[PDB]
C-alpha cells in the first residue's frame, strides 16, 4: 500500500483569453487525463477513481471529473469528485489518491486539476433586480482571487508578508524577472519536453506567460493591491490569470509488483498547515517543517523544491524562512512566469518537481491558498 | 481506527425562495458545523478537518468549507474543503471524513453539506456578447439539474428506469402522496425533534415542503419531462429545489475511549457504485449489493433504509430490486416530501436514519447522483 | 385651420409591476388609440398622421408610434413619429399634430402618450464585460428618472425649488395628502366616467395609486433625494411610477363643418418655455405666462388649471407664481395620486383638463420636464 | 416663412465597434451642432429649436436632443426633442424644422440626427427571471433592424422587393460593388471636403465603411436572411450598422433677409408616404411620385437623386419605377459603402445631396424606414 506515480503530465499554460479560450476546463482536463493513462501504460480500464481539482465551477456541468472520467474511456463503475480547495485543489487530489490507496480502498488512481479561467463567467443574482440595477459580479474575483473572510484580495492580503519580512519592491522584481529567466532557459533547452503534452486546437505547445515579460516596464508598475505608497505587488510580480490541466497516476506497490511496471516517482509522505487566512503566504513553510520532521529529514536532505509561486513574495518567503539555496527552488521558473490555472497549479507543481528530479532524488513541492492554507508532498524519484 | 458518529444534525428544510432566502450556504453551514459540535461534547478546537459537500458553488467565495470552519471558530490549523459529487456530495463528505479517520491522519473530523438553490444565479459568459444576444444559463440547470453527459435533465433519465422496471403513473404517485403521509405523521409526531435545529431568520422550526401537497391535483398534473405520452414523473412525485444543511462529526475510537465519551452510532462500513449516466436512478442498489457482500450481511439484516427520493421511482426501484420491506423505508418520509437541498441530502439521509434507529439496530443509508453513481454507507446505532 | 378636439380618452394609470404589467406600452397605446376613434365618430380610415409620446422605448421595438397605428386599423399610408421630450413628451406630440393641421399639411391626426414603465428593462453595456463586471443599469433610473444634464435624481432637482420658494415638508405633505383626496373624491362621484375607458387583461376599470395612501405614515418618511437635513421631498409627495395611456383625435375646422361635427374642444393656443435643468419645477408657471400674454388673457380668464404634479412642489410653485385659486388646480386630483407614466402625463392632463371643464369655459395644462423645459395649452370646451 | 437651409455638415461615418466606440450619440451630435451653428454664420444664441432623430436611445439618459443643445451653448429657453421613425428619423427632424417656420412659430431650427449602433446595449428584462434563464435582448435586433409588425429582419423584407422587381444576385453585388466605387473616387477627388467635420478621440476624417469592400468575397457569400436558395441579399450587398452623425441650420426668408445672409439651398417641398411593412422599400418612389405632382415637376427636372441605400435593392428599385438615369443617382456613393447610422442618415443624405448639386439645381432626397413608410424632400441650390 506504498503509493507510486506512474505517470506526470500537463498541458502547456495559456495566457486569459487566449490559444485556449475554446476549451474548457473539462476538455483540458480530458487531455490530461488521457495522456496520464498513456504513459502510466495502463488501459484506462484500470482506473478505479477520477479526483480533480477545479475552483471555478460555475457553467461547467455536473461534476466535471465525471465528465473527465466518462469522456477519457474510464469505466463508469469508477468513482469521480471535484474538489475545491482554491489554489490547492490538484494538491489535495493528489493527497486524496494517495490515501485511497493508503487505507487499501483503491490500487490505481488518476489524480488532477484542471483550470478555465478564460471561461469564468458572470453572476446575475436569483430574484427580481432592485430599481436601479445590481452589480454584474465576476466570477474571478468573486469565488478564484478575493479572500471570503478578509473580503479583499489575496495580494492585498500578500502585502502583509511582504512586510513582516521587510522584503522590498526591488527583491520582489527580481525574484519574478528571475522566473521569467529560468522559464525562458528552460523552454530553450528543452526541459519541459517530458512532461509537456500538446494540445489540438492549431496546436498549442509551449507555456505562452513566460514570453510576455517587458522588462524596461517592470520597474515602471504601480503597486496593485495596495495603493497607500508602501505596496510593492504589482502585475509583474503577480501570477497572471490562466487556462492549464495536469494529471498524475498513481498506484500501490501490490499494482507495481504485480504488473512489472516501472513507476517514475514514489510519494513518501504529506502534509497540511493552516494559519490566518491574511498571513496565507507563509502556510507552505509551515506545512515543510511538519512534513520534514514526520519523515525524520531536514532542508539538506531535498534536491529540489517547487513552491508556488502565487507572488515573488511566495517564493522569496518560503526561501527565507526555511533558508534555503534558491538555486534549487523552481528551477525551471515558476507560476509567476509560466502562469496560475488555479485548479491545476496543485497537480502541475508536482509533474514539474517529478520530471527536474534525477534519480534517487528527494523533492519537495508546496502550495499556499487563498483562506491561510497550504499543502505540501515529499516524493522520491525512482 | 474504528469511526464513530458524536452527532448528527440538520436544518429544517425550506423551499424554494421561502424562509431561509436570506441566508446563504454559508450561513446554514455554520448554524450545522456549531451545533453539531455542541452535541458532541468537544471544543471546536479538537476539529480537525471540515469537509463540506456543495454543488451550487457558484458566488459564495472561496472554499465554502474554510469559511464554515473559521465562522465556526474551528482552529485555522484546520483543514478545509469543499466537494462536489452533486447529490452524493456530503455523503462523499461523510465517508471522506471515516477515511481520514481509518487510515490514521485524523482523529476527530466535521463532515456536512450545505446547499442554497434559491442563491443560485445565472451565468453571463465571458467575453463579449455576439450581435443577437445570448442566453443568460440558470446555474440551477446546468450545474444542478441537467445531466452532462446526456445533456437532458435527470427526470428524462429517470423515464428510462420507470420503463424498465414498469412502474406506473399510478405507482408513482401513490409512492410520492405517501412520503408525504409519513413526513406529515413525523413533524405531528415530534420524531423529528432530535435532530432538527432551529434556523433564526423570526424563526424556522419545521420542514416547509411537506405541507405544500395539494392531494387532488397530484393525478391532473402533466409530465414534466417526457411529454410523448408515455411519462410518468411530474412535478408532485419528483423532488423539489430546496435550501438546507446537515452535519455530522466524526471520532475516532481511540478519542471515544479516551474522552469517555458516547457516541451515538458507529460507521461501519460503505461502498460507491456507477453505472451508466441515464441510469443513475439503479446505482443505489448496486452500491448496497455490494456494501451487504463486503460486511457479510444481508438484506434482512437491516432494520431501517433511507434511499434519498430525488424521484419517486428512485424509492420504487430500490425497493423491488432489494425485496425490501417498504414499511422499513424512509419511515420518517423522504425528499419528495421533506425537499432536496443537492449538498445537503447525503449528509442529511444519515442524519435522519441515525435517529431513527433504535439502540444495536443496524441501518443503510443510500444516495444516486447525476451522472450514474451512488453511495451507501452501513450504520449501527449504539 | 382651426384645431379642434373630436376625443380624448385615457386608460386608468396601474401602479408598478401591477394590473397592466402583461401589456405593453403598444398594446396600452392600441386601447386608447382604438377607442378616441370610435369617439370621434370618424372612421379609423381618416386618421392621417399617428403621433406618439414615449420616454422609455428600450425593448419595444421600431417605432411604437406605427405598430400602434397599424393595429389600430389606421391606414398603412399613414404617418407615423414616436417622441421623447420626457414628461413632456405627449403634449409635445398633441402640440405636433395641431401644428400639422395650422400650417394645412393635415386635416385628421390621433396624438397620444404610452408608456409602461413596469417593462421598462436594464441594460448591459455593449462590448466585453472588463474584470470585476459592470453594473447593471436601470433603464428607469438612466433614461427616465434622473437629469442626465445635472445627472442627480429630477427629485433632487426639486429641492431646489423648494427652498427658493420657502417651502415647508408641511406644505408639501399637506398638498400630497389633499391630491389624493381630491382623486378619492372624484373617483366616489364618477367624475372619471367621461374618459376612462376600461383596459382587459380580468379588467382594470379604476386608476390605482390613488388607494395606497398611508396618511399616518406620510410624517413619517425621510427625504428619498436629499438627506443632510434639509430635505422635504419623499417617496409620499412625490409622484410614483406607473403604466398608462392617453389619446386625443384632432380635425382640422373644414373637417368639422364637412362632417357635422360635435366637437368637444378647440385648442386656441400653446406656448414652450426652458430654463437651467436644476430649476425644471418652474418652467411650467414661464410657459403659461407666455400662454396667456400671447392669447390676451390673464390668470383670471381661465376657469380650470391642470399642472402636472411631478412633485407635490411642482403644484404649490405653480399655484404660488401664478397667484391662482388652488380650488381651480387640479380639481380630480394631480399625479402624486394619480400615478405619472412618463410618456402618457401629458396627453393625460389634457384629456382630464377637457373632461373637468364645463362648456365656454377656458381650461389650461402645463407640464414640466426633465432637462429644464415646459409645455402649455389653452383650450376652449364647446 | 420660406425656409432656407443655411449650413449642411456631418461627421465621417465610422464601423462598427471602431473609431467612434468611445464617443456617445450625445457626443457625435454636439460634434454637428457646433459646427453647423459656426457655418450658419448665426451666434448659438439665435438656434430656437434643437430636433434630432435618433433610433437607438437605450442608455443615453433623458431626450439626448437637449444634453446636445445644451452642450452646444444654445440657450436653455430653446426647445428641444428627440424623435424616432427608424431610418427616416432625421429626415423627419428637417421636415419637423421646415414646418415651424413655415407655420410661423419659428425663424431659425437646427435639426440633425445621431446615432451611436457601436454603445447599443442589451436588455435583461424588468421582473425576475425564471426557471432556466432568458434571452439577453440585442437592442440592434429589436429596436432597429428587425420589423416589428412582420418580426422579421429589414432583409427578409427587402427579398420581397427583389422578386416583385425581378433583380438577381449579379445586379445586387453590382450596384454594391458601384456604391464603393463611387465612394472611394468621391474620398480620392475631395468631393466630401465641403461637408465632412473631423472628429477628435486621434481624428477620424474620412468614412471607413468603403475601405472594408473584399472584391473577390463578394459573390462567394451566402444570402444572409432567406436561405431556402432563392436569396439574394448578403453582408456585402446590405448597408452595415455605423456610427455618425449629421445636421443642418434652417432659417426663415425673414430671417435671411434681415441678416443678408446667403443661404446655400432653399427647401421647396416634402412628401411622406406609407406602405404594407413588408414592401418598405417601394415606399421612397411612392414619396416622390407625390412629391413631383404637387411641385409641378417631373423626374427629368432633378438634376441628383439621393436614395439611402437601406439594401442594394433599395437603390435599384428606385431607379427602375423612376426611369432615372443611375448617373444622376447617389454619384458619391450610397450607405452600401458609406455606412448607415440609423438616426443619422435622414440628415446625412440631405447633406450630401446639398453639396454635390450645383448652384439652381434641383435635388430630391428620399429615404425608407422599417415599418413601410419613407419621406422624400426636394430642395433648389442656391
Ligand atoms: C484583472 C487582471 C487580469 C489584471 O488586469 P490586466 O489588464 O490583465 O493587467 P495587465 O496584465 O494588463 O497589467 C497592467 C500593466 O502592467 C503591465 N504588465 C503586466 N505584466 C507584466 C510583465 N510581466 N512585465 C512587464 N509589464 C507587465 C502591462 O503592460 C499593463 O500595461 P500598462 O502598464 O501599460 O498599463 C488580474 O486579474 C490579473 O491578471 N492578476 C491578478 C493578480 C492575482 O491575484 N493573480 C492570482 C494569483 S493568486
Ligand atoms: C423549475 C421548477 C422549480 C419547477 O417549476 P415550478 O413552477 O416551481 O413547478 P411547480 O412546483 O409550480 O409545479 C407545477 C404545477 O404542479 C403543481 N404541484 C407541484 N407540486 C405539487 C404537489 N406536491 N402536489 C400537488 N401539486 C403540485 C403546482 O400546483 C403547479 O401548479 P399548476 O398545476 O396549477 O400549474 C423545477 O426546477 C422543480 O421544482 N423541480 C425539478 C425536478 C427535479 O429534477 N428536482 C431535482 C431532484 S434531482
Ligand atoms: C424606486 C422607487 C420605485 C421607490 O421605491 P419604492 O420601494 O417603490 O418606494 P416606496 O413606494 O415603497 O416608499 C418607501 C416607503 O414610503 C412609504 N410610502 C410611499 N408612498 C406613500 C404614500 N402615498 N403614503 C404613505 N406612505 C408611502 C412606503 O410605505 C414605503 O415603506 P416604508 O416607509 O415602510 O419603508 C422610485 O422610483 C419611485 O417610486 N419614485 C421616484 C420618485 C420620482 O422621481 N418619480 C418620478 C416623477 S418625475
Ligand atoms: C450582425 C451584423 C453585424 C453582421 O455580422 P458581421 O459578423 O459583422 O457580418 P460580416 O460583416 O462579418 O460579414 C459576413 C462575411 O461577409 C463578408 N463581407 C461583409 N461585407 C463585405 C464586403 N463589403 N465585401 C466583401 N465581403 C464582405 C465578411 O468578410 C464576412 O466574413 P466571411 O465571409 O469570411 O464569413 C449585421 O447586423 C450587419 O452588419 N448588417 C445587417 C444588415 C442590415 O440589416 N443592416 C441595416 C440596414 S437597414
Amino acid at each position: 500500500k506504498d503509493v507510486y506515480i506512474l505517470s506526470a503530465v500537463r498541458t502547456p499554460i495559456a495566457s486569459f483569453r487566449s490559444t485556449l479560450t475554446s476549451l474548457s476546463a473539462v476538455d483540458l482536463g480530458i487531455v490530461v487525463t488521457k495522456e496520464a493513462i498513456k504513459r502510466s501504460l495502463l488501459p484506462s480500464s484500470a482506473i478505479e477513481e477520477t479526483i480533480v481539482g477545479n475552483v471555478l465551477s460555475a457553467g461547467l456541468g455536473q461534476n466535471i471529473a465525471r465528465q473527465i472520467s466518462i469522456a477519457s474511456e474510464i469505466p463508469k463503475s469508477s468513482q469521480c469528485v471535484t474538489i475545491n480547495k482554491v489554489c490547492s485543489s490538484s494538491m489535495k487530489a493528489i493527497i486524496m489518491g494517495a490515501q485511497a490507496i493508503q487505507v487499501g480502498y483503491r490500487r490505481i488512481v488518476v489524480a488532477l486539476g484542471s483550470e478555465s479561467m478564460s471561461n469564468a463567467p458572470f453572476y446575475v443574482p436569483r430574484g427580481e433586480i432592485p430599481f436601479g440595477g445590481v452589480q454584474l459580479v465576476d466570477a474571478l474575483q468573486r469565488d478564484g482571487l478575493m479572500d471570503s473572510i478578509e473580503y479583499q484580495p489575496m495580494g492585498l492580503c500578500a502585502e502583509k508578508t511582504v512586510k513582516d519580512y521587510a522584503f522590498t519592491r526591488e527583491q520582489l522584481d527580481a525574484y519574478a524577472i528571475e522566473s521569467y529567466r529560468k522559464a525562458e532557459h528552460a523552454w530553450k533547452e528543452g526541459a519541459f519536453n517530458k512532461e509537456v503534452v500538446p494540445v489540438s486546437v492549431v496546436v498549442l505547445t509551449e507555456d505562452e506567460e513566460y514570453k510576455r515579460l517587458i522588462p524596461e516596464k517592470v520597474p515602471a508598475l504601480h503597486p496593485a493591491f495596495l495603493k497607500d505608497g508602501s505596496g510593492t505587488i504589482t502585475a509583474a510580480n503577480a501570477s497572471t490569470i490562466n487556462d492549464g490541466a495536469a494529471a498524475c497516476v498513481l498506484a500501490s506497490g501490490e499494482v507495481v509488483q504485480e504488473g512489472r511496471l516501472k513507476p517514475i516517482a514514489k510519494v513518501l509522505s504529506y502534509a497540511e498547515a493552516g494559519v490566518e487566512p491574511i498571513d496565507f503566504t507563509v502556510a507552505p513553510a509551515l506545512a515543510v517543517k511538519q512534513l520534514l520532521s514526520q519523515s525524520g529529514l531536514d532542508e539538506e536532505s531535498i534536491a529540489l523544491w517547487e513552491i508556488n509561486e502565487a507572488f515573488s513574495v511566495t517564493g522569496l518567503a518560503f526561501i527565507k524562512e526555511l533558508r534555503l539555496d534558491p538555486k534549487r527552488v523552481n528551477v525551471r521558473g515558476g507560476a509567476v512566469a509560466l502562469g496560475h490555472p488555479l485548479g491545476a497549479s496543485g497537480a502541475r507543481i508536482v509533474v514539474t518537481l517529478v520530471h527536474a528530479l534525477k534519480s534517487d532524488e528527494l523533492g519537495v513541492a508546496a502550495i499556499c491558498n487563498g483562506g491561510g492554507e497550504a499543502s505540501a508532498i515529499l516524493i522520491k524519484k525512482l
